[PDB]
Formats: C-alpha cells, structure tokens, sequence
DNA sequence: AAAAGGCCTGCAGGCAAGTGCACAAACAATACTTAAATA
C-alpha cells in the first residue's frame, strides 16, 4: 500500500486502471471509482443515521457498453453482485421469507439486496423494471433497512448497499426534439435518491 | 379438494391527430328611390 501511495497519481491511476480492457469515457469511470471506494458514513449518534453510500446511475444505448462496465465494476468491487431490472422480481431481489415450521422462525431465503449488502449491486434494464417493484428500490436509497410486515413476519433486515443501474431512453436511442427527464422517464422522487447520472 | 395469502394479465386508464364545421361580417351588388333634363 505504501509502494501504491508512493508510485502517485494513485486517483487518476485507478481512474485508468478501472476497466482496463476499454478506452473513453473516463469520467464514468471515474465515478465509478468513487462508488467502489465510497466509504462514508455518518450515524450522527442519538439521531439520524446518514448513508455514506453511492447510488449511480447510467443512460444510454447499447454501443455503450455499460453491462460490460458492471461486469467490470462488480467484479472487482468484492461481495459485488449482479442482476437486471426484469431478472428477479419484487419480493425475488428484496427478501423471501419462510416462517420455519420446526422452531417457527425466520428464514431468509437470499433476496438480491441482502446478498448485495456490502457490495454494489449492478442493475440493468432499470427502466422496465416494473415500477410496482421500483418501492424495493425506493426502500434502498433509505439504506440499510427494508423492512417487511406480511404473512406473519413483521421484521426489517438491513442491507448496506450502494446501487449502480442501468437504463435506457424510452424513445430508443434518444429524442433529441424532447428534453431531459422525458427520455428519463423515473419520477424525480427516484433520481433525487441517485447521487449521479451519466446519460450517454 | 377448497379456502386464503399472494402476484399476473385483460380492460381501458387515458388524449393528441386531427377534420369537420357551425358559428360570424362584411360581403359584391343586389333592388329600388328620388332629383333633373327634355318636350
Ligand atoms: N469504450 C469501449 N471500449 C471497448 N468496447 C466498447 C467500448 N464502447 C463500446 N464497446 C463495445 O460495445 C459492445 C456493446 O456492449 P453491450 O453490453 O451490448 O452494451 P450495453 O452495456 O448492453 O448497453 P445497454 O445496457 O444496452 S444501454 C461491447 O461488447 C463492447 O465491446
């Protein structure tokens, strides 16, 4: 760590070394750094916990690559985790839970969140993902916490997780005669939980 | 085998494309009125 320290530029040196396989687009990259890096936090104490956690999110067209930089980011990201926006359900990528019959306890069968937790969960096709489902979501930028109160079980399991997605103009490509946030169809209470977007 | 939690798809939630068009006012010159020139 001292030789990394001392061999310099060790910022804009990651900033190249992350996704070494392809070239432009640095700035990307570079918030990527900063998302596996992240690091931060503040429980306040006798108060407001605060998410010292990253929560990117991209927008473009297949040419740019962008399932290969999560292929890339989580990993090399350790704990990192995968996914699309349709690959797993609602109740699929928050939790299950079986209330065991042989104690009568909690089981936690390995929603994509909570395995995510620690790790940065990569998103694709985050604009279809079903926006009944966008509450998971919604519930993560409140970090560390989801909560579920249904068939018996009324308990919450935290996940400290930083989110990276995905997404796609709605229009294709794009609408150049259309503003921004139209192409971006996420209702704004969604990208003010995002902390970056990158449309591309 | 059916009744009770949960989650998937048929009905339509909806509205801009868009043409018809039924409102209006001068409209272009109607139809007729009234002063003048000639026997
Ligand atoms: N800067 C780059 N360096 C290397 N390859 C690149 C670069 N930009 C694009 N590509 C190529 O673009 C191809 C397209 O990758 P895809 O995963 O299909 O795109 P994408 O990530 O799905 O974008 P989305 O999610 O559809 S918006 C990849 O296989 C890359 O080889």
């Amino acid at each position: 760590v001292m030789e990394l320290i001392t061999s310099g530029d060790v910022y804009n040196r990651l900033a190249k070394s992350i996704a070494p396989e392809i070239y432009g687009n640095l700035d990307v990259k570079k918030a990527l750094l900063l998302l596996l890096v992240g690091g931060v936090d503040k429980r306040v104490g006798d108060g407001m916990k605060i998410r010292g956690d990253i929560n990117v999110c991209l927008m473009g067209d297949p040419g740019v690559a962008k399932s290969q930089l999560l292929k890339a980011i989580c990993k090399i990201s350790p704990r990192g985790v995968y996914t699309t926006g349709k690959g797993s359900s609602g109740v699929g990528l928050t939790a299950a839970v079986m209330k065991d019959p042989v104690t009568d306890e909690m089981i936690l069968e390995g929603g994509a969140l909570v395995l995510a937790d620690n790790g940065i969960c990569c998103i694709d096709e985050f604009d279809k993902m079903d926006e009944s489902d966008r509450t998971a979501i919604h519930e993560v930028m409140e970090q560390q916490t989801i909560s579920i109160s249904k068939a018996g079980i009324n308990t919450t399991l935290n996940a400290r997780t930083s989110i990276l997605a995905a997404a796609n103009p709605l229009y294709g490509r794009y609408n150049p005669r259309l503003s921004p946030l139209d192409n971006i169809n996420l209702p704004a209470a969604l990208l003010s939980r995002f902390d970056i977007l990158f449309l591309m």
